């Protein structure tokens, strides 16, 4: 049975996963809007794999036996200057989830509940390949600052990663 | 393209349906602490079908010369007296739905955008189907006040449907 | 190599891990008189889980190049008063063994035995579902504490689970 | 219905089953401690063998409307002087318990219990099986005084019998 | 970002990890000389595995934005008295490796850096099952110590393992 | 069987190919940091062929009752000023390599020792393909002089050549 603490920090983080769908699905609303369809499929993507680990957080809760909670999903930004600008904010970001999954360890291993540190060391491992893969496509809107060139072939080449739940839903 | 006022009425549904699904989302969380899996799956699932409609707002919009903008998800209720109060909350709110749907086709028949017409159309007969879905348990309820066993047998019904997500996502 | 303290908890683990096992065949007993087949099944399944835990114990010390003593198993509980109380103390027990698991692990953990810590973590994870697994029949039990009828469909959920070695030794 | 008698014989004889089973895990553990893999894998199926025999007294006893009780499992033996003294001790435990299955068919007769003497046919019939398959092992280890060439050897051929439970669960 | 000494130490276990495919690599050729082709395979198959384990090292160090800098590869002894020894001197350099594999660990935890720890953990129960490889056949080799026969017969069980690079390259 | 003159040349040139490997992996390296990952991994896929030329040089020597002595692997560059000068001193490289097995052939002409020089000619025809194969890449970069375009459509192009070895070992 979790402590009230670590049951709170549990809740705050499956709304931080969360928030982190809604902000990818408002970048792909962002790269929509200026016509890169492969960007935006590629956010859409992301923003599902988060609604995962909101689910995962989700799941491991009630096994412990705690009682999940729900708090406001706050607005995301709706612009951002250059793509470019974007995935630095993307980044910036995923290095925030990582922050708080940091100080979940920290106070999972204070309290001496392994339970929840080797739960949270799945999130550990996939922040890592995360972040990597946020910086990736970074580096390669680094390297074509003023070059809408590049910038139509890197579309062509996310737009490889498509959302999986549209094409299941009704109709 | 869209007047001013049909994208601010849009994007407003996008986010009237982003909250159904945070919504049942809040009532799997419900169904899950009195350890009733079945109806939790259900909703869950019920809840992926309203991240479906948003997205359908969110094509539709784009595909008009559009731009979305995505507002806050208010916090949802966290806890309710019966499983029955439960879905008599979500019939509630499925009615909210289908009137704020019925709004938008009677705003788009006032500017004359039978485009947007059109496109509400599929929501109109889709949120028959959801009324009556929902309405089918509740009465189902209602037929079981102070019985255990139907709410447990009830409960192995409503396993068959489970949501599609979590299968296909990163894994480990 | 692992330690002399360290081999002696590994080995008292394993002895726990085999008593787990003894238990479970106790309380599968139990049901059994009852004529709750379904239950004593699910027990039987879940004692055979725990032979296998005990096994992975053993593979690992001889990893270590160290060398396993098998204690006594002691005499397991006959009778409990209800299916209810029998799994309360299952629960129970699963609390048991997960600290021991924990005491282990921060014994590790002092020896800055990595090794071990990391061959623990296996555990902790395994842990958590057995506890969760065995709270999700013990708050059904507690859903129908004087109804026989869920007791009969909860008995027939249960008989889904079954030992799988019994079907693979010498037939007759 | 069973006598107060026999449903005591057969809950003592189901103990000794559950012992025969981690006898053979302690034997086991000897075996593997030598690097002995084979006989320590042999050792582990017979262990299954044992769980199984013991499984089939208490559905034997549940099906006359019976009640089992387990009782305590002794601790076995930890070390043997050398794999040849091992299958004597295990050789010595297969007749005890040929012997203990002797007396409840010995006890059955007596009673007119003609379920139970019935039921115990399968365990004569398998004893004398597990008997020859000890002492077949045993004769090569006598064999094999100082030859560890013929020890490795022998270690091949029991490698074939494995443990069939461990690759079932989680 | 990994700090300068985090950096610098996961870059001298890259280094180790290509030195001890380089030490297996100089023990098939041992194992040649003598005649002995199953151990001089096993020997080359192990070499690859270490060649792996840098090349895991290496995607990790980019993946958290570092740079990976190559150092030189010492020379490997040549020659050991009997096979015995030669796997003597292998079992002592998997608990080399092993033990620098454990200083990484701590100074992932003395940092804090989580991610660094995580990702050790997949090389400390690798070096598990690497060292009860090696000893496993060490054991066999003192098993052996006067005896020609059991050596051929080793040879033969070892032969089963060999190097899966070769017959990929280009070919003629 | 090989004179100490000849055993020496081929143990040497068995460090050249070695070298070569390391060089390569040390390329790949630099070509990652850059984030060009088809550049890298065509890098990885070159080291993996010198590897496999090393061991045809390993396998010679003890068809002729020779002894391998594997000698140190010296460090490699770290860093080029660009992917072309990169090139340009792999270019050179390959020169350096054909030249010394030029000059062992020749040294198996003069000692009349056919075996090693019929071995060479296997090394010869390869060199002009392994040539070949740099300056085709090395002239496209000049081509590609003050363009991040064509830079990109060669990464793609050099993508699908890739390592085969990391995914046979060891995985998780
Ligand atoms: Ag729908
Ligand atoms: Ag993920
Ligand atoms: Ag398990
Ligand atoms: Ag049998
Ligand atoms: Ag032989
Ligand atoms: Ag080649
Ligand atoms: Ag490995």
């Amino acid at each position: 049975m979790l402590s009230e603490r670590m049951l709170k920090a549990l809740n705050d983080q499956l709304n931080r996963e969360l928030y982190s769908a809604y902000l990818y699905f408002a970048m792909a609303a962002y790269f929509e809007d200026l016509g890169l369809e492969g960007f935006a499929n590629w956010m859409k993507a992301q923003a599902e794999e988060e609604i995962g680990h909101a689910l995962r957080f989700y799941n491991y809760i009630y096994d412990r036996n705690g009682r999940v909670e729900l708090d406001e999903i706050p607005k995301p930004p709706k612009e951002w200057e250059s793509p470019l600008k974007a995935f630095e904010a993307a980044y910036e970001h995923e290095k925030f989830i990582s922050k708080s999954i940091y100080e979940l360890a920290a106070l999972a291993e204070e309290e001496k509940d392994y339970s929840t540190r080797a739960f949270l060391e799945w999130f550990i491992n996939e922040q890592v390949e995360e972040e990597a893969s946020v910086k990736k496509i970074l580096d390669k809107l680094k390297f074509a600052k003023d070059s809408p060139q590049i910038l139509f072939m890197l579309d062509k080449e996310l737009s490889a990663r498509a959302p999986k739940l549209p094409g299941l839903l009704m109709q």
